[PDB]
């Protein structure tokens, strides 16, 4: 009823990047690490959601506990640590001290058996010491194996450690960068293979470029962080404006590609959501999350990222996966964005240009030649108000199907579906609406609700 009618080209000739098969994943706080029962092998439901966001991906275990969490080789976990469900860190006062014991870690390399996920891991150079990171680096590698450990971490978000009353206000780059070594050293002296990557900040000039330049022999690839809401002095973050372009996150992914530029160190997005503080209610934990995230992890495939991370956990606002061991989990709205692109899976993105659609201006698409050979397009109808009508050029199929990713409002906190279907119990989905696209005159014609998004597929 009444859509703007857009034009999409796709241009199978008009090459993009390779989306790698490990570009999904997940962050985590590292507090909870003290709960062997979560990352475990015994966790079965949290395994299964990870499988269906990816057959690969990767785990990031870090965020702002990392600096209070404290490896103990002879330490066991307590009957506490054996519940506790470690949400995102809410960024108002220091977190409480947590241990990370042998058990942990054993069952976490269990767990990333059972995903097939690959692990980056924090470690505490916020509070800690280099001998103990380099105690724990030791027995993560011993345990976990350098097949499945793709990076350590020096810190969290270092640059912050002062806001935080992790460091005095004088700690600098310069300051962090002598932590670093210091660490570093320790640790390569018990693991001469320990991987690297940093510096785990949001992009910034004093902080990310400089890492880069001093460290690039060190570390694999280059972690940077982004959440859509501003600084604190900003308007109070609204679903209308997570719907739009964030002119900073170009700017912050183009200093990126710069970085990789002059260093040759490829970035994967390690921390990312909606909104601060555990996000936001009534943004982060609703429908439009999914499309921001789906979006997200489009725009940054398209902008040559190796990956990214959500963090989570907990029941926290934004977290994809919400729930704990005894209690089950759930997917969030955010999922079902993620299952999307799960959906598409992995191919080189091919050029895929919107025209007429000025009126409808918060629309993305993106276009991918999947390693099956089958051209698919994600769609993000993100324009809270208008219905879409996309005439699709550039595609010679004699059939596409269609899933709808959809819910009746953009703020809803449920009633999420993906191809007809919710996600169940332990990650299973399977489509259950069959919608072909009409096909005619060597295009196709596509209508999408407001607030909506899409995955065709085309024979
Ligand atoms: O929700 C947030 O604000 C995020 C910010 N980044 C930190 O690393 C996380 O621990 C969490 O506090």
């Amino acid at each position: 009823s009444s859509p703007v009618r857009v034009g999409l080209s796709v241009d199978a000739s008009a090459l993009g990047h390779t989306i790698p098969p490990d570009y999904t994943g997940l962050s985590y706080e590292q507090a909870q690490m003290a709960n062997p029962n979560y990352f475990s092998g015994a966790n079965t439901q949290l395994a299964g959601f990870l499988r269906t966001l990816g057959r690969q991906g990767v785990l990031r275990i870090g965020g702002n506990t990392s600096e209070y969490t404290f490896w103990n080789r002879h330490a066991k976990p307590t009957a506490a640590d054996e519940h506790l469900a470690a949400g995102p860190d809410k960024g108002h006062h220091a977190a409480a001290r947590e241990v990370i014991t042998p058990e942990a870690v054993n069952n976490l390399s269990e767990f990333l058996d059972k995903t097939g996920w690959k692990l980056i891991y924090g470690l505490n150079l916020g509070k800690g010491t280099p001998e103990n990171a380099a105690d724990e680096a030791a027995y993560v590698m011993e345990t976990i194996g350098a097949d499945r450990l793709l990076a350590f971490q020096l810190g969290n978000e270092p640059d912050l450690f002062y806001r935080n009353g992790i460091r005095p206000a004088s700690y600098d780059f310069a300051a962090y960068a002598g932590d670093w070594q210091r660490f570093f050293t320790a640790i390569r002296k018990r693991v001469p293979n320990a991987p690297f990557a940093g510096p785990d900040t949001a992009y910034n000039t004093k902080w990310l470029v400089p890492f880069a330049d001093k460290f690039k022999h060190d570390v694999k690839f280059i972690s940077s962080h982004y959440y859509a809401e501003g600084p604190p002095t900003d308007p109070s973050m609204t679903i209308e404006r997570l719907m739009k372009p964030n002119p900073r996150l170009l700017g912050e992914t183009a200093g990126l590609k710069q970085v990789e530029a002059d260093t040759g160190l490829p970035f994967r997005l390690t921390e990312t959501n909606s909104c601060y503080q555990g996000g936001k209610q009534g943004v982060s934990d609703t429908f439009a999350a999914a499309l921001w995230a789906g979006d997200l992890m489009y725009q940054q495939a398209a902008a040559g990222s190796t990956g990214i991370n959500f963090h989570g956990g907990g029941y926290g606002w934004y977290t994809p996966v919400a729930g704990t061991p005894e209690d089950g989990f759930i997917a969030r709205p955010e999922y079902y964005g993620m299952l999307l692109f799960a959906q598409a899976g992995a191919g080189q993105l091919l050029g895929a240009k919107l025209t007429d659609n000025s009126a409808a201006p918060l629309l993305t698409a993106y276009a991918l030649r999947g390693t099956d050979g089958r051209t698919r397009i994600a769609l993000f109808n993100k324009n809270l108000d208008a219905d879409v009508e996309v005439a699709i050029s550039g595609v010679a199929s004699p059939s596409g199907t269609v899933l709808r990713l959809e819910a009746p409002r953009a703020d809803d906190t449920t009633d999420v579906t993906f191809g007809g279907a919710p996600v169940g119990a332990s990650g299973s989905w399977s489509p259950l609406v069959q919608e072909y696209v009409p096909g005619h005159s060597g295009q196709f014609v596509l209508h999408m609700r407001k607030a909506s998004g899409a995955l065709l597929e085309f024979a």
